[PDB]
């Protein structure tokens, strides 16, 4: 046989880039995932991830309270963290022993694998009750924000994409929805009547994952790397697998 | 310049008028929210709210479990309750200490804001092991309900729709979901290809609220009030914000 | 009057064969109901049960967790359960003090009403973190699985379909979505324009259910029996209710 990586019949070389390219491919193709991480980030240096993996289109929707830190089997003084809740949906509206939860998040991460099309990103960041801009009267129910989104490149490929605002300050009392739909570059609509039923059957079989690790580094090596998905850390670390073309 | 409140050069008062008009219509426009309030009344007084807000459409689905009292961080009895679910969805399926458990809604009001259509307001009011009609072989999945809904008026504006029912009888122990759709009187289908993914997205970025208010005078004042909703409470008085065409 | 059972004249008799052909056919009209059951068998001997029941589509999503036995109001080790979830989304990831967690289900069967066409049936079996097949880029988001799909045959009719797999092993760790299609043999489309919104009204108004039942003798008995579910249990036995053309 000839010599390995002297020729164009290294065909373990060739099936390997091709194995590579057809994953990177795949889940671009209609056929392909979506997914969606929220990043939510604690002073304690926790991180609570929120997961969403489906077809088609994807999103997550939290409020207020499904946003606080939970430390499981650990105390969370719920009682006080009520009366946090009820101070934070109305101001004075509370007695709780504290002044800042440190269960409210202090940064959202919204990261899309790059199979999103970021023109069709949507986010609500409402109030703490649920409003998307202060009363429902005025509010368009979000806001398309595909142009702050981040390209997080790997070795020249877009592994992923990135939202991330901080929330430092103490009126920064968020409820949060985010939905992105698939790469369609074809004009078949996957949601007109002849696959419309497979769209519907989508949100049935979208799967979801939440676990809260204790810190960045724990994220990233038993999370992030460990399943092949994009992140981005707070020193603007770029993390992702690049595939196209690849070996 | 003019002299206020004396001709029609009041631009102040026009522009008033106009702002309160723009968001009671904007509200009503399709880009503007539907939004659903399913309150829970305990007979210690407490009432929780499950509010969903959303684009084109929106509902609430809940379980006999999840409409009873929880008391955070304090002492709920939770075994004694699981017990109390077991002999709720059996005769004689459980062992709790009590006849009738305190956790049980006594009362279900249903709002929605006026930029619903009552016509399309559908309700499946189950049993407790949430099947709407008895069995499921002879269920339809749900009663359309709109024309019990009625109106919230303030100063001759609808301000909201209301369907009220208690739950005073011992056998009254439900399942409970309500969906509404967002007026649309144009005929342009939201859901239609053209705007499909973006009702389906709209599933995603549906912004929900939950909270146990201490008492009604509680929600009546940090929550209805404060945030512009609409209600009618247990003496038949009505609350809501008139705009259109108002100062 | 003619005597019963003697004659053509037992109106008795046929509005008895009549009132259950009825329900039957109802189930697989269009307004009729379509059925899914999860259950999770754990090796206490206990069974939780997921069950969503609606209109035109069903289907149920859980994760890791939410598939783990949760005895309310008894004690359930929750910071240890915390380190089992770490130690099981990343091997060597966790810190908690055995080995195999109970709390894991050792089987999975799901039961679908017999109003569900089994060509539509699609499951995502997943892993610990909810991917369905290891990594997102080669992930289909779910398998279709109908053809493995039994008959719950009673009495020559079909009262439900299942699909069983076992746990046995240590790395039988999943998630698990599942959905399913109602029946429709028109050419009639439930979710072309004409009726698309009812098909969105649908998701909010599917009734959710779930409960721990403490055996399979007891889950029998005061679950499926009592609300006329089809069944099939340890020992290959079938449970339902047999109707149409029957009295
Ligand atoms: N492209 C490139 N890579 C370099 C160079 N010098 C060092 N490198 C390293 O080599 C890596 C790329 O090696 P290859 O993947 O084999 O080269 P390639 O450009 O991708 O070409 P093919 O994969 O064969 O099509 C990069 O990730 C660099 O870190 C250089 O001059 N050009
Ligand atoms: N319309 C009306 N309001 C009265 C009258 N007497 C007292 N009011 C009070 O005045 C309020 C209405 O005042 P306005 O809003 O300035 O009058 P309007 O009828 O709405 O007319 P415009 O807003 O100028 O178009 C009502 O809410 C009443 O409580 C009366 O005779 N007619
Ligand atoms: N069909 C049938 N059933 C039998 C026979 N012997 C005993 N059985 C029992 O009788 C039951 C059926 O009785 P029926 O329902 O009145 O008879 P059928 O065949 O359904 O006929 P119709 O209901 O009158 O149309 C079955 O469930 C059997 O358990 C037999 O020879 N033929
Ligand atoms: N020294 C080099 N000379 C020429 N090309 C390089 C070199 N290093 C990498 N490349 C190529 O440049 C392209 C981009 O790779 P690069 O390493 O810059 O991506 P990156 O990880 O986004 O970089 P960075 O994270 O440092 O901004 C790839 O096609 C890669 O093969
Ligand atoms: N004394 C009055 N004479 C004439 N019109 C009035 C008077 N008070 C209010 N109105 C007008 O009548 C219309 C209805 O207002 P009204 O105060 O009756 O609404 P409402 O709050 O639904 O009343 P209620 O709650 O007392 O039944 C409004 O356009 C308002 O401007
Ligand atoms: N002894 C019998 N002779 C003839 N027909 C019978 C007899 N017993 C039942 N049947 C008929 O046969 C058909 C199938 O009934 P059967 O009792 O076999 O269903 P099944 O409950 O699926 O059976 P099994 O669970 O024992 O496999 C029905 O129409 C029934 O009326
Ligand atoms: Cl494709
Ligand atoms: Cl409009
Ligand atoms: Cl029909
Ligand atoms: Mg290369
Ligand atoms: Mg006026
Ligand atoms: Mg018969």
């Amino acid at each position: 046989a000839d010599v390995a990586g002297t020729s164009n019949r290294d065909f373990r070389g060739r099936e390997q880039r091709l194995y590579n390219s057809e994953q990177y491919n795949y889940n671009n193709s209609l056929n392909g995932e979506v997914s969606l991480w929220v990043y939510a980030y604690y002073s304690d240096g926790s991180v609570l991830v929120r997961n969403c993996n489906s077809q088609y289109k994807v999103g997550i929707s939290e409020c207020f309270k499904s946003l606080k830190e939970v430390r499981v089997g650990q105390n969370n003084d719920p009682y006080d963290e009520q009366e946090v809740n009820n101070g934070v949906y109305y101001p004075n509206g509370g007695e709780p022993t504290k002044f800042h939860s440190n269960a409210k998040p202090r940064a959202i991460q919204i990261i899309f694998s790059p199979s999103v099309n970021v023109h069709t990103i949507k986010m609500a960041k409402g109030n703490s009750v649920s409003i998307p801009k202060d009363y429902l009267q005025r509010s368009h129910p979000w806001e398309a924000t595909g142009v702050k989104y981040r390209k997080i490149h790997v070795d020249g490929e877009i592994v992923g994409y990135s939202h991330y605002f901080e929330l430092p300050h103490e009126y920064n009392s968020i409820s949060l929805s985010v939905s992105g739909v698939h790469k369609n570059p074809s004009s078949y609509n996957v949601a007109a009547p002849h696959n419309i039923m497979d769209v519907f059957q989508s949100c049935d079989l979208a799967l979801k994952f939440s676990n809260r690790y204790w810190c960045e580094l724990e994220l990233i090596n038993h999370y992030i790397s460990a399943y092949a998905y994009p992140y981005l850390d707070i020193n603007n670390h770029k993390y992702g697998v690049p595939l196209n073309g690849r070996q």
